[PDB]
């Protein structure tokens, strides 16, 4: 039994970190095969990042401008080209521990684990969730910059994230792979905010059953209520509505905890309303909304990698 | 900025996990250089978990009653040896994958990272805490056995705890990497209760200051306190007593921010008395207890 916040194991990424470095710029890169991933605004000087012209300042540099670092090993560039907001390297050397993977985009409401580096170095590993205004409530210092964000599914990494920049809110922003924003960001230092944030319902309900499934019961009550007047009542506290995609995804929890999905959404409108009266749930006085379903049945299972 | 419970890179633990079999009993060992840890109970059937003799358990087992397996290879055992509650398999393969590492035993209130494995392979990565009752609140199903806690620096792996059991109120207890029992707790399928858990007071202040250093100022107050005054106070919410070794190491914090750690303490008198009122500190609504004194300067500005 217990309960935690828990992030994949690293190994398979960790293998993949390298050191880039372009002017005084260093920063994290992602080696894969014969390619480095990093942000493009690893080229950019103090002047540029206010309005950069990647592609002009790109065009600009020889191979030899960018020192791609793997521990005391340089890599030779003999390739570097844009792809949005990701620089590609291509490097002499194959990663000899490129693991099996996929560059993929999740949805908000997704969690995954980041694996934060200084100097292509890991530093710490935790598990995170895309926001529904697509931005991460991270722990992120200077140099963090190309830290990966990703999911294992038996010995498939799927690299979901990499870290570009922090809003001024604390909260972070970042790409998928192929260099897309997560939001309605831009790799500037201009001034941009987040959108006002949600919680995200169906996390929040998983997480109900991971108590029930820890013998943490006290929020159970008797009454059933259906999506709609539920949904009236969550908009109101700002809660993404709760689609029939969420109560399918569910069942598994509701038939292992014998607590039907409708009766749980019952229980959660009525924390909604009074609070939880000075109690706590997995020991949080807070409502968690950073464990999906599958997070809850993973970590309940015991499923390995 | 920001402000995450953090787990080490897992990496150079999972390059250490193996399978370990002993008739019908399959747990997890740690496999460094040519020596596989594991929990010596893998060697108790169901008969034998009540009141085990370890010695005689032993006594009748040869080497090749141990099945170890990594991945596909099946390792050879050629010694066994027990050590307190751990029983160590001496075997014919250095591990390749072996990191700079060393045993450490923690003090409660100091935290580690668990790397919880189910036969051999890696669940997930957490972080925890020593309890000063000397359990750790953990994620640990039926196999868990032989999972460890561990921190990383630079490139040196430190060992503190290898998981034995689950006691009845949830929590976790478990050995340090010499097999010597963190707490009262014995390697027994016997009663066994923790003792009642109290807060890591110094792991408070810490948090605190690191919400100063954040820029979150809105439950400081005017006034000190002696530790005297501090602690009367603080044990009435079952806080630990905070002693002058806890004062010193909070120095650098009170450096950092410029706030007198007597004067951090006024603060949490005035939290406990009268809560948070609808407010968080660091996007939590109860005071955090696992961040140690080095974890926030580690994880701050
Ligand atoms: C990459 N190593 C850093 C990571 C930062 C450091 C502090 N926390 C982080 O997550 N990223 C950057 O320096 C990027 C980079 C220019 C500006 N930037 C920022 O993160 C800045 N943010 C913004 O400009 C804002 F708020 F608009 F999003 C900063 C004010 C320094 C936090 C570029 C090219 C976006
Ligand atoms: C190792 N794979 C398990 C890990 C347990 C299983 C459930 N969660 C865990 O952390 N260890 C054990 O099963 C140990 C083992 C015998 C009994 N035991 C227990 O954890 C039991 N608890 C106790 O005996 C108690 F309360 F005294 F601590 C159990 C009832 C199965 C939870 C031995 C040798 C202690």
């Amino acid at each position: 039994s217990g309960f935690r916040k828990m992030a994949f194991p690293s190994g398979k990424v960790e293998g993949c970190m390298v050191q880039v470095t372009c002017g005084t710029t260093t920063l994290n890169g992602l080696w894969l095969d014969d390619v480095v991933y990093c942000p493009r605004h690893v080229i950019c000087t103090s002047e540029d990042m206010l309005n950069p012209n990647y592609e002009d300042l790109l065009i600009r540099k020889s191979n030899h401008n960018f020192l791609v670092q793997a521990g005391n090993v340089q890599l030779r560039v003999i390739g570097h080209s844009m792809q949005n907001c990701v620089l590609k390297l291509k490097v002499d050397t194959a990663n000899p521990k490129t693991p099996k993977y996929k560059f993929v985009r999740i949805q908000p409401g997704q969690t995954f684990s980041v694996l934060a580096c200084y100097n292509g170095s890991p530093s710490g590993v935790y598990q995170c969730a895309m926001r529904p205004n697509f931005t991460i409530k991270g722990s992120f210092l200077n140099g963090s910059c190309g830290s990966v964000g990703f999911n294992i599914d038996y010995d498939c990494v799927s690299f979901c994230y990499m870290h570009h920049m922090e809003l001024p809110t604390g909260v972070h922003a970042g790409t998928d792979l192929e260099g897309n924003f997560y939001g309605p960001f831009v790799d500037r230092q201009t001034a941009q905010t987040a959108g006002t944030d949600t919680t995200i319902t169906v996390n929040v309900l998983a997480w109900l059953y991971a108590a029930v499934i820890n013998g943490d019961r006290w929020f159970l009550n008797r009454f059933t209520t259906t999506l709609n007047d539920f949904n009236l009542v969550a908009m109101k506290y700002n809660y993404e509505p709760l689609t029939q995609d969420h109560v399918d995804i569910l069942g598994p929890l509701s038939a292992q905890t014998g607590i039907a999905v409708l009766d749980m959404c019952a229980s959660l409108k009525e924390l909604l309303q009074n609070g939880m009266n000075g109690r706590t749930i997995l020991g949080s006085a807070l409502l968690e909304d950073e464990f999906t379903p599958f997070d809850v049945v993973r970590q309940c299972s015991g499923v390995t990698f």
